[PDB]
């Protein structure tokens, strides 16, 4: 039958429209800056060492491929709890935390909206930042819930509207729900600072708001582990009692396996046991229990000594080239004769860089330079490699003169 | 703080009950027929050979983890549609069909369930068959649905009330949707013969219904590939335009790497490209992207001639198994001197078995024998072995004197 005459064709992703035409150019000096993952010197994708080494020995062990319970792997989540927490932290230790599997970040990130839409009978209002991972409202919206912003980034700096972000946060309604992202915000790559940091917990504790706190790049932005996840353990210590979507994507390299989990601060290890027993109602008729591989990759390795240790050097490694882009860039910029002032460009923090380029620029990049990128000035710090560091710099500034 | 305090513990699951309680028994003779999954006569999990096979294609070949386009694997989606539909099918062979990858079977009956939610907009009624999968309640009832039923199982017989379906199918509102499992019906092993299953499609067609099929067992049911999709794609050929979930758990031992897949059948390949367009803005806010380990090893089997033909051994072999634990145990319960019919036993397919057990019954089993299944009679003819058959219809035999 025509069940499906009245189905429209959705709306296409302008992010597709962009490595279309990148792959399109035959001019060898393109550069496609609307890459979403990493990509090291070579412009190649990256699998680590040490997945290589937990793969191998997943493999030497002839494990079966059994079903995991609807939580996951146990391994996984205390693992995933005490990267995120740390290890001497109370929260963890007290056992008053619940971790789940989830399909990565973007599953994460739906199962926690739909634990709210169900229990979090206070509010049903989420405000993210201005501007916001694209994904995050379509996500709160599916679950049942209700969108509202804040301010956070400031185009006249390419900085944080701290003034902006503490006003607007100040008026929310007390127990309502913000989305915060724990570093290398997306798509700006501004974060607030320590002193920032603590004066936005002291608001977020007094409104009586649920923080909701996405951690995407643990240890992919600076190349910390401990530094990456200072605000959340801040908050947390304040007695700010967070939820958390952890994503492995990017800091393993886990991409596809699709490696993630969703965390619950409780009150106590009583409680704990209750949202985690509601947590795997919810889940079974969403897809009954997760993907195993990239669990078992990332429990082994978070669980190996040898391997963690590997790990931490790795990521660094992935942290120190992005930086090192950074800076090459605002130098090259320099060297140029640009008058203008590209700090912001070494004050961003992570993958994504709000150049503050206008989109009229943007069209002369594409159109003269073969640099791809979105129209709101993002850049992909991956797409950036040693050997076009210089070109890039050379066309940003015939097209700023 | 104090967000959870009013969250309360959900209730405990039977299923995994029975497979606890029968950890912490000491008999030797203990039976677990509460598994979920298939067992080798040893009672083990098994890895299919065609499996380990294909993980040692991949390994050698060094794949990068990088994102999978959010309606996943484009070798896997093709093939999928291929083995459930059939090489020559013609909604095969014109494209007007869409599949996407699922997370397993769990994660395909969602997205559809998500999907009819969205646009179905001639019906929120879904028809489950009197029984069906627990899953199936709460996968309808989160996705926004309202479930109803049709008579299936017959409980004085422990065969098919035809008569009840008929009835019920007949008088099924206009446009409605109503779920089919393609074979071997889970819980009760009680499947329509294949003449039966021509007089369900006309009243189907009739009543103009979405039909939604079920398709976790191809292959695994009766060790015939073509022979388990025959209702399918008998449908298909009346002219129904049905949906249907695919799971390779069972078939391909793929459990816990989670690979699946949904299909929509459509008026043309123009239809079916919005159908896609308006399944990829669906999925994004549910997960992004699908794992990409478990379709990267069905892929490879059903894709390479070589593997195809092993696996096509493999799942001949499990199927063979089971029908013989089937054989076995009737004969073994005659051999007692039992008195009752026991027929069905031998009728019923697949994995499940509806015994007629009453739950008095089970209990002594459970007690007596160290037996452990659900109190509804149903048992997991995986774990059955042909060292512990004898044992199994010894203590039914004695239980039902
Ligand atoms: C803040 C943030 N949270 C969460 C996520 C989710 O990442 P993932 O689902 O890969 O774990 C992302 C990922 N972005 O990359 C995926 C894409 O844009 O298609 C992210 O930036
Ligand atoms: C008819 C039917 N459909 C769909 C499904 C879903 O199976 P899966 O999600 O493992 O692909 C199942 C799976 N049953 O066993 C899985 C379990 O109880 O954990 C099923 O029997």
């Amino acid at each position: 039958s025509s069940w499906w005459s009245h189905v429209e064709m959705g709306p296409p992703d302008p992010i597709l429209g962009v490595t279309e035409a990148f792959k399109r150019d035959t001019n060898s000096k393109k550069m496609n800056l609307g890459v979403g993952a990493y990509r090291d010197d070579n412009g190649k994708p990256y699998v680590l060492n040490c997945v290589r080494k937990a793969e191998a020995m997943i493999a030497a062990k002839k494990m079966d491929k059994e079903y995991l319970p609807i939580a996951g792997l146990a391994d996984f989540t205390r693992a995933s709890a005490e990267l995120a927490l740390g290890e001497n932290s109370e929260a963890f230790k007290s056992g008053r935390y619940v971790t789940v599997q989830g399909i990565s970040g973007t599953g994460s990130l739906r199962v926690g909206a739909n634990f709210l839409q169900r229990f979090f009978k206070f509010s049903r209002d989420v405000y993210l930042p201005k501007p916001s991972w694209g994904n995050h409202t379509p996500i709160f919206r599916d679950a049942g819930l209700q969108l509202q912003a804040y301010r956070y980034y400031d185009p006249k700096t390419c900085s944080l509207d701290f003034t902006g972000a503490m006003e607007d946060i100040s008026k929310i309604p007390e127990k309502s729900i913000i989305l915060l992202h724990a570093c290398a915000h997306n798509p700006t790559g501004v974060d607030p600072r320590q002193e920032q940091w603590k004066e936005l917990a002291s608001v977020v504790k007094k409104r009586n708001l649920l923080a909701y706190f996405d951690m995407a790049y643990q240890g992919f932005a600076s190349g910390d582990i401990n530094r990456d996840a200072w605000a959340l353990r801040h908050f947390i210590e304040q007695g700010i009692d967070v939820v958390l979507s952890q994503s492995y994507a990017k800091n393993m390299g886990l991409y596809g396996e699709r490696a993630g989990a969703f965390t619950v601060i409780c009150r106590d290890a009583e409680e704990a046991k209750r949202v985690e027993s509601q947590l795997k109602i919810l889940i079974r008729p969403m897809y009954s229990n997760p993907p195993m591989n990239g669990a078992r990759i990332a429990s082994l390795i978070l669980n190996t000594p040898e391997l963690r240790k590997e790990w931490l050097v790795e990521v660094k490694g992935m942290a120190d080239r992005i930086i090192s882009m950074r800076t090459q860039l605002v130098s090259n910029l320099k060297k140029e004769g640009s008058s203008h002032n590209w700090q912001h460009i070494t004050d961003q923090i992570g993958m994504f860089c709000f150049t503050g380029l206008k989109p009229e620029q943007v069209e002369r990049l594409t159109k003269e330079f073969s640099i791809y990128m979105t129209k709101d000035g993002r850049i992909s710090v991956a797409g950036v490699a040693s050997s076009n560091v210089g070109y890039l710099a050379h066309a940003i500034h015939q097209v700023t003169k």
